[PDB]
Order: structure tokens, then sequence, then C-alpha cells
């Protein structure tokens, strides 16, 4: 199955100037826990904002151009990305916005972090139909010394 994993601020903002405008160690821990030992698919812009392969994951990068880094697997279409991931239980799609938009119709699960942050953004999570989805896990956390916003973790499953 295909799952999307994303962190969304107010108004579904997911980025600004190729960066993520918040500091949430707890979200990074959640991200790692839910992507480790699974293939991860990302757009070229979202790769460039990392610049190093994520360890313990098969890193698959979508680009219309030839790849520039042999440490990761480069593919030129959605269907090639899916195929490159292979016969695994769960393929994780990690962004950014244009990649999320293309994989959302194919996804069975959404792993969302709702961050209580008012951030100007230039990139937004796609506007999904709420009726298509059922909340199966939800956990809220207050802001603390390490995490400067409150946030909730949510898993939605396609009905
Ligand atoms: N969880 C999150 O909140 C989260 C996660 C990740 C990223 N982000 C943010 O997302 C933003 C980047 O999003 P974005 O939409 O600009 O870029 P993106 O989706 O990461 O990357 C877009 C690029 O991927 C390639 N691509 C996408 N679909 C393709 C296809 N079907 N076939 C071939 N190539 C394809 C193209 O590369 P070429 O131009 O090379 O063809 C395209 O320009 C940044 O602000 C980043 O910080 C947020
Ligand atoms: C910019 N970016 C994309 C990013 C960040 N947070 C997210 N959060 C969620 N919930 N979903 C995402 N797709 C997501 N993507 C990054 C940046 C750094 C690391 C990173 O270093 N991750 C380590 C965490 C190790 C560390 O703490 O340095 C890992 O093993 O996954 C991952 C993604
Ligand atoms: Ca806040
Ligand atoms: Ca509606």
């Amino acid at each position: 199955m295909i799952s999307l994993i994303a962190a969304l601020a107010v108004d579904r903002v997911i980025g600004m100037e190729n960066a993520m405008p918040w500091n949430l160690p707890a979200d990074l821990a959640w991200f790692k826990r839910n992507t480790l030992n699974k293939p991860v698919i990302m757009g070229r812009h979202c790769w460039e904002s990392i610049g190093r392969p994520l360890p313990g994951r098969k890193n698959i990068i979508l680009s219309s151009q030839p790849g520039t880094d042999d440490r990761v697997t480069w593919v030129k279409s959605v269907d090639e990305a899916i195929a490159a991931a292979g016969d695994v239980p769960e393929i994780m799609v990690i962004g950014g916005g244009r990649v999320y938009e293309q994989f959302l119709p194919k996804a069975q699960k959404l792993y969302l972090t709702h961050i209580d942050a008012e951030v100007e953004g230039d990139t937004h999570f796609p506007d999904y139909e709420p009726d298509d989805w059922e909340s199966v896990f939800s956990e809220f956390h207050d802001a603390d010394a390490q995490n400067s916003h409150s946030y909730s973790f949510e898993i939605l499953e396609r009905r």
C-alpha cells in the first residue's frame, strides 16, 4: 500500500522557500519511526532540502531530468517510483506538495502532524475530500522546552 506522511501548519501550509518553518523534534522522531525500513518517495525539491540520503530507507527521487547522485534511486514517473519501491508492505511518500498531489489518489493512509503554527507558506498540502477518510489514531501534545508549538499526530485510513 501507499501512505503519505506530512506535517501541516495552519491552512495546510507545508513549506516556505524550500524549508519547513518550525522546529519540532517530536515530529522528526515520529517521521523516523514511521518511515524507517520502508522505501520513501520524494520530489527533487524535497531531496535538495535534505541533500543526504535518509538512512535505513530506500530513497527514491522523482525528477524529469537525469539523476545527479548515485546514493539514491532516480525515477521519471509515478508508476516508475512505485515499481522501484518493489514488493513491500508499505511505501512512504514524504513530499513535497506536487508529489503529495500526485500520490494522494493512490494512497490508503495519511500520517499527518497538525502543527499549531501560523506560518506564511508558499506550498500547501493538497485539499483532500474529508468524506474519503476515517481517523484511526489521534494524539495531541502541548508545546514544551524542545517543541515550540503544540501539535497532534493523526493517521487517516481510506474508507
Ligand atoms: N512534511 C512536510 O511538511 C514536507 C515534506 C517535504 C517537503 N516539504 C516542503 O515542500 C516544498 C517542496 O514542494 P514542491 O512541490 O515545490 O516540490 P516537490 O514535490 O518536492 O518536487 C517537485 C519536483 O519533483 C519532480 N516530480 C514531481 N512529479 C514528477 C513526475 N510525475 N515525474 C517526474 N518528476 C516529477 C520534478 O522535478 P524536476 O523539476 O527535476 O523534473 C518536480 O519539479 C518545500 O517547501 C519543502 O520544505 C514539506
Ligand atoms: C526537511 N525534511 C523533510 C521532512 C521533515 N519533517 C517531516 N515531518 C512529517 N511529519 N512528514 C514529512 N514528510 C516530513 N518531511 C527532513 C529533514 C531532516 C530529516 C532528518 O534528518 N530525519 C532523520 C532524523 C534524525 C535527526 O534527528 O537528525 C531521520 O532519520 O528520519 C528528515 C526530513
Ligand atoms: Ca503556536
Ligand atoms: Ca467539503
